[PDB]
């Protein structure tokens, strides 16, 4: 199975474009976006080219492909405007071998930890910096951001490709993090 | 190379939930998916048949770390309180190759308000207390009926998925009221 | 001003139909309704004359005068059935010469206080316990429950008449508890 | 009485939120209202004239414990934690001697969906940033339309009750919109 992941994209089209872009040539089944998709966000600057309206007719044409949980920044306005269901503060996806936990990070998250088994993933972002690794029992994976990148790590996505959990970067494409989940 | 056994409408009664128990215990299935209406029977309903919240509680405890559940219309803050396992997700998701079956109770999104899915993908739900099975369009429908209020002259029935069928059953003789394969 | 409290209704027609007579006589202009109002809830034993679609009826017919904050026992299908908003967690109501901060008590109460001015009415119920007492520099007030008490005192409703915060019994109508506000 | 000072529809509009602030602190005003939609700009919407959210917060801030607010579309819970007073609530109430106002952004309760009120009752939002000030059948409405976006050709406005009369006012004249009395 191969699953494509993004975060924060904060109203970045080109951004955008180019997640929808790699997940094309990606072949991946689906797109699971983590939160915070349209507003830039309160207390920060706004992101390379800035346009909430035309992120959502972009993300709508593969709507019926997206999974998704609801972020800090996302209102009920962004839900009216995005034809799939973004308000679950969390969501579970069951994969053959072992679950994983979505959420954006502000309510659950590394500091949050949910009841899970051995070897599910915990998958979230809003800290705006990658992670793939083993902690605990359980794998934490977080796919950075496509916009707005911290502690000097490029601009990132997430794919989940045969076991293994990798965080790309966006233009690059280069591997910024990873870790096989069996 | 998935299994999965699914209960709906609940809505209290202690013999459906004792029921239900046996045959996920005896059924070898990774998770036992409860659609919601978990404890209370709903205003508008008269009491199911043994209707015990206070029992089924202790019950359904006893497996909480298998259970996957969705909120339904008639499930509260008390009812998450009691339980031991999350039940106010409004949707959550299985993938098989590729498909992806949609949990959800029925209130939010259903037969009259779909969500956005793709080719052979399957809506599955409860609320109504009717069963289905069946391909609607391009994707594929599945309610497995209420465990102990039926509606429509139907038994009371349960469902399971078993790779690549989805069958609603009765709770009583163990027999098929409506399945569909969902292979492309 | 003259407001009329009830709460932990849990169903009952009798304790309804006893409130909607006292309303009526009192001529209070409000009717504030602290939450649990149809389900008799998972842990208790139905209370008297229990009938949560008849209650729907009797309370649906008041609904203008009503001003009501969500129980721990409320669901989705009750504000499906009842005519005025109940799905608010809290909600203040401006008086004269203070506030009033309404909720049920399971999230916000006693033990999780919110900020209020010195003299400010903290109401809540959830405890089946009547209040009425100063407590800081704000005061409690719990109207008790209509149908189900607990502790030892009677079925009991809430009053604010003249400045006087008052707890009063369903059906002696004799005084458990008051305080004067102002 | 009762004196109330209105704001709607701020959008994350620094001069908008300044202007207010000098204006409330003149007013003498027992209570800031705010009827939501305070940082976001809106994704339907171009961003207003001095738009710079982080700089809103601060401001809104110094009076926090005099806000009363309620929650609009656009506000999300990043915006609560930036700010010191309660945003989430969907709707609160002002009790008058006979009256009642029904505070409420407008986009779950408003003029195409009006909550149950009584006779002589004020239906108060915003969200359509359009002024409104008049009785409508048996209960008054009474919008102060955006402090920093108006639509319909209107000035920029605020409102404010003073005992009985509700009015909505231009920001920068100061000169009355909209006014009606509420005495029954
Ligand atoms: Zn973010
Ligand atoms: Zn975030
Ligand atoms: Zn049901
Ligand atoms: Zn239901
Ligand atoms: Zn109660
Ligand atoms: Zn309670
Ligand atoms: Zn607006
Ligand atoms: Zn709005």
């Amino acid at each position: 199975m191969k699953l494509m992941f993004a975060s924060d994209i904060h109203g970045s089209l080109p951004a955008t474009e180019r997640v929808l872009e790699l997940f094309a040539q990606s072949g991946a089944q689906w797109l699971v976006i983590l939160g915070d998709v349209l507003n830039h966000g309160p207390r920060n600057a706004l992101p390379e080219g800035y346009a909430p309206a035309k992120v959502v007719e972009r993300l709508n044409e593969v709507a019926h492909k997206v999974i998704a949980v609801r972020g800090n920044c996302d209102s009920e306005v962004d839900q009216m405007l995005l034809h799939f269901p973004i308000t679950a503060p969390w969501q579970q996806v069951l994969l053959e071998k072992q679950r994983l936990f979505l959420t954006h990070g502000h309510l659950f998250g590394p500091e949050n930890l949910p009841a899970l088994n051995q070897n599910d993933v915990l998958v979230y972002g809003h800290t705006h910096l990658p992670v793939a690794e083993q902690r605990g029992e359980i794998f934490h994976f977080n796919p950075g951001s496509v916009s707005i990148p911290k502690g000097g790590n490029p601009a990132s996505y997430g794919m989940l490709d045969n076991d293994v959990l990798s965080v790309i970067a966006l233009n690059d494409q280069s591997i910024i993090a990873q870790v096989a989940i069996n």
